[PDB]
């Protein structure tokens, strides 16, 4: 079936009627094989940084070159502003990863494999034609299933350059069928003793109708900084992928929109500019993705998740119905079979790499709970963020600010990990 013939099948038709009484549960949606992608979402976390030498770029400046680190502003005032500047263009470069990747490898978004408890990721950027960067490595883990949530860390230890985040959404459809999405969650990410927290946005998948779906962000990102300078992000549809975004000395003056240091707008799926108190800040179509490099699915783990869905995977690309619910049950039993052996052999593969931590002002008795100096608190309060579970980038005061439980990656787990290597 060619993707003209899509909207108007009985399969799509079908489909959309069932929206009509969603449970609220994207997992259940009865969606055509057509519209199935073989990508688990812990895969997703490899899009935070495919662009390996933005990621690792704010590492490289300092006092003594930083000048000469700030392609758009060769004065630039300080050395904070120009790593600033470079996490900004680090997080718009994730964009294209992050929202349009299945647009280009399929065609058009379609439906993620819902992964299983304790499903796991990993990889790593060899960095081969750059000695200075080193290895960058990804571990992605699923920590729940009920409500489906992702964890992730991005490490470099030869630059001292590391992330962890975790992603959960709430969704619904709106009456003209178009789906609507928050996302929860933060990352983080520490330049060696410097520290950034980052929001996603909310987001509305489009084109339903059309049974060609596409996602378009809208809302605000705020990426808020140890030095106390903050970015805030806003995006639109347009003609797309658009945004401004803003740069300010603080969180107080981000209030006013002429306090902004800096101004970037245009596309993060094309090309911005920047204006200081106007050049090329980025170009997406310029500088391609580097994938990350994952063992042969022949040494991977029964748990990765390549090879825990290879069947499945098989059996959507051929499009075959039966073979699709045949594999998945076969799947089921599998990892079920599996975290009977796991648990056996005394491994834990519920909590494996990442804890639950309780920030609210009532943990349980024996409950993980955050240190006096928490990063996440720290730059929470320079931002005025919500530190409970409400849509990413919630601030303190507004209607959503309910639990306060947030993952944090453990790196001794993963030092004194049993089985998974990279
Ligand atoms: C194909 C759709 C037809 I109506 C079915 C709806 C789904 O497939 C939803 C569940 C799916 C998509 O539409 C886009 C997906 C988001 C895309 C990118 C991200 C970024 C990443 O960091 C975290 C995951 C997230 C939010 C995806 C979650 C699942 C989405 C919404």
């Amino acid at each position: 079936m060619d993707p003209s013939q899509y909207a108007s099948s009985s399969s799509w038709t079908s489909f959309l009627k069932s929206i009509a009484s969603f449970n609220g549960d994207l997992s259940s949606l009865s969606a055509p094989p057509f519209i199935l992608s073989p990508i688990s979402l812990t895969e997703f976390s490899q899009y935070w940084a495919e662009h390996p030498e933005l990621f690792l770029e704010p590492s490289f400046i300092n006092d003594d070159n930083y000048k000469e680190h700030c392609l758009i502003d060769p004065e630039v005032e300080s050395p904070e502003l120009a790593r600033m500047l470079a996490v900004t263009k680090w997080f718009i470069s994730t964009l294209k990863s992050q929202y349009c990747s299945r647009n280009e490898s399929l065609g058009s978004e379609k439906k993620p494999l819902n992964p299983f408890l304790g499903e796991l990721f990993v990889g790593k950027w060899e960095n081969k034609e750059h000695p200075e960067f080193g290895e960058t490595v990804l571990l992605s883990e699923q920590v729940s299933h009920h409500p489906p949530v992702t964890a992730f860390s991005i490490f470099n230890d030869k630059n001292k350059v590391k992330l962890q985040g975790y992603n959960q959404i709430k969704a619904s459809f709106t009456k003209s069928l178009m789906l609507t999405v928050k996302q929860f969650g933060h990352t983080m990410l520490d330049i060696k003793d410097e520290s950034y927290l980052v929001t996603p946005p909310p987001l509305h998948i489009e084109g339903i109708l059309v049974a060609s779906p596409f996602v378009e962000l809208e809302g605000k990102s705020y990426i808020q900084s140890s030095t106390g300078l903050l970015c805030v992000i806003e995006f639109s549809g347009r003609g797309k992928n658009s945004f401004k975004a803003r740069i300010y000395k603080d969180s107080k003056d981000s209030k006013d929109k002429e306090k902004a240091l800096y101004t970037i707008s245009g596309q993060w799926s094309g090309s911005s500019k920047i204006i200081k108190a106007s050049r090329l800040f980025y170009d997406a179509a310029r500088i391609p993705a580097e994938h990350l490099n994952v063992k042969p699915l022949e040494e991977q783990h029964p748990l990765e998740s390549r090879k825990a869905w290879y069947d499945v995977a098989g059996a959507i690309k051929l499009g075959d119905f039966n073979l699709i619910a045949k594999t998945k049950t076969e799947l089921e039993e599998t990892q079920r079979e599996l975290r009977k052996e796991e648990e056996a052999k005394g491994i834990s593969w519920q909590r494996r790499w990442f804890k639950d931590f309780d920030y609210s002002v009532t943990p349980e008795e024996g409950a993980l709970v955050p240190e006096k100096d928490d990063t996440f608190l720290k730059l929470a309060s320079a931002l005025n963020l919500s530190t409970k579970n409400a849509p990413s980038g919630t601030l303190v005061g507004d209607k959503e600010d309910l639990s306060s439980i947030h993952w944090r990656f453990q790196r001794e787990l993963w030092d004194e990990e049993k089985e998974i290597v990279l």
